[PDB]
DNA sequence: GTGGCCGTTTTCTGTCTCGTGCCTGGTGTCTTGGGTGTAATCC
């Protein structure tokens, strides 16, 4: 992938992928289905936002409205927050 | 390219009987009195 001018695209479903693989060749990023881990995502996208990347990357989100997306999203919203004032201010 | 297992995400009238309890008829065991009995003592 990042050694083609072809191949564009490809899927990856990101629990088997993230381990560290290295796929600096994206710039966009499509995220289509919510997962429960809130970490499972932030390797997805350092899967083309690796340090240093060499180009600007995008994250465009599929969310359902009016459905459980909503509902994990917004769960997803509070565990980082967890993980957000645990770690930054305990007064929120 | 074969699978093993763990790891993971969330919070039926009808009639009868069997038994017995209660009512009743009998029956025990007794208490009172009433007379019979003895006492007895006036004179």
């Amino acid at each position: 992938f990042n050694n083609d001018p072809s191949y564009n695209v490809f899927l990856l479903t990101t629990r088997v992928g993230g381990l560290g693989v290295n796929l600096t060749g994206a710039n966009r990023v499509i995220i289509y289905d919510p997962d429960w881990n809130p970490s499972t995502d932030v390797q997805a996208r350092e899967r083309a936002w690796r340090l240093g990347q060499k180009k600007d990357v995008t994250i465009y989100r599929l969310m359902i409205a009016g459905s459980i997306e909503e509902k994990i999203y917004h769960r997803q919203i509070f565990k980082q927050f967890l993980t957000n004032k645990i770690l930054k201010d305990p007064k929120q």
